[PDB]
């Protein structure tokens, strides 16, 4: 196996994205796929146990998605996060956006797309996060 992803989905839209995105993944990635976030401790515990590369959050409440996130890039782990649509969160999702990035790791966020959109989102970043380092620039 080439790395080690953990997929979480909460909510209506998140379970059905995290669904599809695990089907996705290129079998030469460690899935870890989980339903409906409660604990963000016991994620923590599942995300340290797994050894994640990276976590991918997508769905609802947003804080609880934006709390696991974080907890996910405190441990070294690259974080991809889907909200589905809801008004006026720009700028919750900049702030978050900036936080998680103290840590130095990759952060992707995206909002308010369809559920294809999102599944072809998180194919692209875990694509590249899994490119070969034979280029110029460098995270």
């Amino acid at each position: 196996m080439w790395g080690k992803v953990v997929v979480i989905g909460s909510g209506e839209y998140g379970k059905r994205a995290a669904q599809r995105v695990a089907d996705l993944l290129d079998p030469r990635i460690d899935v870890y796929l989980i339903f409906d976030a409660k604990s963000t401790d016991e994620i923590r515990k599942m995300i340290k146990d797994h050894g994640a590369d990276a976590v991918i959050v997508i769905g609802a409440p947003l804080g609880t998605a934006f709390a696991i996130a974080k907890a996910a890039a405190e441990l070294g782990a690259a974080v991809i996060v889907i909200i589905p649509r809801r008004p006026g969160v720009r700028e919750a999702a900049r702030r978050f956006g900036e936080e998680a990035r103290k840590y130095g790791g990759r952060v992707e966020v995206l909002l308010g797309a369809t559920v294809e959109e999102a599944v072809a989102f998180a194919r692209r970043v875990v694509q590249q996060f899994f490119a070969l380092e034979h280029h110029h620039h460098h995270h």
